[PDB]
């Protein structure tokens, strides 16, 4: 679980989104597994606006932060769950860390601000949905 609070918006992975996301919607990508919903508070984080490779995210299941090197973001095929079909997702990008399903929704950062979440993993991989290209967030 996790989301990230900029501005008056929430953004959290869209096959954990609550009836409270989607009852304050204000744009969703299942390809991207995205969805931003509308706060009243202001919330405490900022976008990172760079092509950084290497950042630093947070994983649950481990309670401990771990420094990756990853790819651009980029179409690739993930296989069917409980939540999608199999699909390709894109704006994904892969690096080599641990990862368990419940791992969703920690941030990665990079030094200029948060780069994206944890959405997809396994066999010692984690993949991050990129939100660096949404700059709309800002404002
Ligand atoms: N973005 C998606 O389409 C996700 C939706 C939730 C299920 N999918 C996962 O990749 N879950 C997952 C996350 C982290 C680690 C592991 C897993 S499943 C296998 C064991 C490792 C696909
Ligand atoms: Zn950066």
């Amino acid at each position: 679980s996790g989301a990230i609070y900029v501005g008056n918006y929430r953004v959290v992975n869209r096959h954990l989104a609550t009836h409270n996301d989607w009852a304050n919607l204000v744009w969703e990508d299942s390809s991207r597994d995205l969805l931003v919903s509308s706060t009243t508070a202001q919330g405490c984080d900022t976008i990172a606006r760079c092509d950084c490779q290497t950042g630093v995210y947070y994983c649950s299941s481990r309670r401990k932060h771990y420094p990756v090197s990853f790819s651009k973001p980029s179409l690739i095929f993930v296989e069917a769950s409980e939540y999608y079909p199999a699909r390709y997702q894109s704006h994904l990008m892969l690096a080599v860390g641990h990862s368990e399903p419940g791992d969703c929704g920690g941030i990665l950062r990079c030094q200029h601000g948060v780069v994206g979440i944890v959405s997809t993993g396994g066999n010692g991989l984690v993949g991050f949905a990129d939100v660096r290209d949404l700059l709309w967030l800002d404002e």
